[PDB]
């Protein structure tokens, strides 16, 4: 589809056997989502952007359903005010920017 | 253009008469960039990104050329990790995203 920018790019995905929303985000080198209690083993990572750092978790080869289309890679996880879709995971579903 | 997002998606914008790199974020509600000087007057706003709140100075009807598309809109000045542009003008040079 089409996205139009008028309003936050938010979408329905599944992680974990779980719907969420979350946000297309081009300016996100990789996928940030709020505290979820995912199993299996992760390192420990910190991510920054405007305000500062953040304490993450780093899942990966996680299976992720974005729109019907399906992924598989890194997902952070920890206390982010939102649900961010990254440049990791946009490009797995075909997603580009065209104006 | 139609732009993939193996890389971070990042352009040249002319704004206050300077090139600059900035980020296309359709994450982003507003656009941000770092300290610089811009004529006119401005007022003090706060914006909040995934690690915080930090402060900016808020310059509205701001010209600035955005990949060759001109637009005119609103442009906060500060401590952000990086130039990005925000979907306020994303608008108004018409980008989309599609997959
Ligand atoms: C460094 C470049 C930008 C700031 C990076 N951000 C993605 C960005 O889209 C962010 C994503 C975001 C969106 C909403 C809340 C918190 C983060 N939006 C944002 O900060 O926008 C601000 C400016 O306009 C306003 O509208 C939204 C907040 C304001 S981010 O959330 O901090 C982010 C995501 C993945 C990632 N992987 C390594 S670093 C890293 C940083």
């Amino acid at each position: 589809p089409q996205i139009t920018l008028w309003k936050r790019p938010l979408v329905t995905i599944k992680i974990g056997g779980q719907l969420k929303e979350a946000l297309l985000d081009t300016g996100a080198d990789d996928t940030v989502l709020e505290e979820m209690n995912l199993p299996g083993r992760w390192k420990p990572k910190m991510i920054g952007g405007i305000g500062g750092f953040i304490k993450v978790r780093q899942y990966d080869q996680i299976l992720i359903e974005i729109c019907g289309h399906k992924a598989i890679g890194t997902v952070l996880v920890g206390p982010t005010p939102v649900n961010v879709i990254g440049r990791n995971l946009l490009t797995q579903i075909g997603c580009t920017l065209n104006f």
